[PDB]
């Protein structure tokens, strides 16, 4: 029997929020040590990998491994019934045909139980993470969110360019252009509003603006965003969770 | 001459709010003791009955009975010009071709007068209320509003099921299901957040979700909603006013 | 070299806000003493004239006259990247093919530079302002905004009628009508919530509601709106700036 209870029903919405705007159906592999889920969009340029440690829950028990794939369109709907902060509990049994989503408020006088029809879905799980990435930077997810949204106003191509201690986001549009140059530093009022950067090799990569706009959905999960870039390999955008994370592997343009 | 002055122009909007989302044109029968209005949607499954006592107004005078039907689409527009809390006064004269809507703010420096073209509309007035209903429950309009909206996410059929001291709202969708079970009790911090229930006979009725979503429009009028259910007859959803009320007679599915 | 720095990037948005909803492309004539810009909609019934004095800026330098026309659709986009209050600086050089828009926040750690492709656009500049207008009134831009929006709910024709110490806005719709009568007076709690009126000759003019709705866009620029009316000539709607203004010349209907 599976019983995964999020303390605050909100974060389960926010994580499937990063999924739904691109990927469609997705296998959630639940095992004793937590949940992992992976999905890839149609064009196979964006790959979303989730990991939820047991410490991210209020309570978690999984007697044995249970893979439960499901339509995020249908799931999200049940997550609309979820008014935020209602101890959402995922419940399933051995070889289940359905998953139960159970909400509960502070006052016991209200409790709602929902059920979601599951799917049989093959999935060739991927493991494309590199050992080392040419560059690695950390910045506020709100800042990165802004940069993407603003430069997205122009052409549908944003070009990240990293030289030593210099990160440069550029969009060159048909109507005009825009460039945001930020630099690594250290804050103290809130050290987690600062910018970090480790550069083994400089990078000059272009990404589809459409997808960068979808990657920043996860900015509601963490204060920071972890971007790892490689010239030959897809970029790793990561939003860290209390235990585990939400990753977005994006392939840069060929050009 | 007719002169019906609502103290706060808002509530006249809110009551025609319950109408407009379904019914079209509607005769407002004005007489010495107040206003009554009745309308039925196209499919004749929803009937909306209004009653406004004189105490619901700031001032009210109707020298003799005057029936004034009017298009709610056109009326609502004039009620958009009404910025909330502006002593809305309905004015008409003997055998009138038009009704005058008169707004006024705290500061005399602003006063707006509007006129609405009336209609000649036959209406076979209905009186389908039963003497006794198999079950009768009272709950917060906000709670009932939530239950409908959430279960409406699934299939377009919500099934209310009442056994002794057990009210059960269920929606069984193609993608999944949902069930909210509430029970009668008594609160004291706010006794009008509690749940009441008188059960002469148990009921198992299904209603079109579309209409239940329209019935909960009136939740802006009262803290509570009065639901009376009968197996053979249409259900009575009622939002009580200071004097008078707003009722929704809904026919359950045949199944 | 041109360097026009608005203290608060917001007001440059708000002024092109009055333009964009009607006019398309527009020459911004920049010279030593400030900026002027003029544009006319397709039907040639609305003419928008802008003037920005040097005192409206934080800093301003224009070594010599430079006319820079540009698409407001494209400009507005770059002004979306502008988060309010970011010292927007317009930068250009001799005979420029592009204009640079430069944002900057309180904290130096963020600075964004954008570029907008300019256009070659002929413009026969107009000077249709009369010496004297039959009537001239001043009222709160918020009040005038309300009157237009409300009476716009009815027919697409609003008729302003001014007799001595009596301003009367009337819309006579197919469904119904509405009339707002205001009078000149003097306040003291806030003397700039009052109503002024100088009447040399009475006027009875009708204006297209579509355009009056576009003229009130500028209500975000000033507390008051200056309306000058003439029977034979187009009306002058003006929102005063710290230095300079934003004018809307509207031609009344022939009828």
């Amino acid at each position: 029997m599976l019983e995964a209870k999020f303390e605050e029903a909100s974060l389960f919405k926010r994580i499937i929020d990063g999924f739904k705007d691109c990927v469609q159906l997705v296998n959630f592999q639940c095992k004793e040590d937590g949940i992992i889920a992976q999905a890839v969009d149609d064009s196979r340029v964006l790959l979303v990998s989730l990991e939820i440690g047991v410490e991210a829950f209020q309570e978690y028990r999984c007697d044995h491994p249970v893979t439960l794939g499901m339509d995020l369109t249908s799931l999200s709907k049940i997550l609309r019934c979820g008014n935020n902060t209602d101890t959402l509990t995922l419940i399933a049994d051995n070889t289940p045909d359905s998953i139960i989503l159970l909400f509960e408020d502070t006052k016991k006088d209200r409790i709602a139980e929902y059920s979601l029809k599951l799917m049989d879905i093959d999935a060739d799980f991927l493991k494309i993470e590199e050992l080392q990435y040419d560059s690695t930077l950390s910045l506020p997810s709100s800042e990165f969110s802004k940069i993407v949204r603003d430069l997205s106003q122009l052409s549908d191509s944003i070009n990240i360019m990293i030289t030593k201690e210099t990160i440069k986001f550029v969009a060159d549009g048909d109507i005009g252009s825009g460039t945001v140059i930020i630099k690594p530093f250290v804050d103290m009022e809130h050290p987690e509003t600062s910018i970090k950067l480790e550069m083994d090799q400089p990078v000059d990569l272009t990404f589809g603006a459409k997808y960068l706009l979808d990657i920043i959905k996860g900015s509601s999960l963490s204060d920071r965003v972890g971007i790892r870039l490689s010239s030959e390999a897809p970029a790793l955008f990561q939003f860290d969770l209390k235990s585990g994370f939400l990753q977005f592997f994006l392939a840069p343009k060929f050009n």
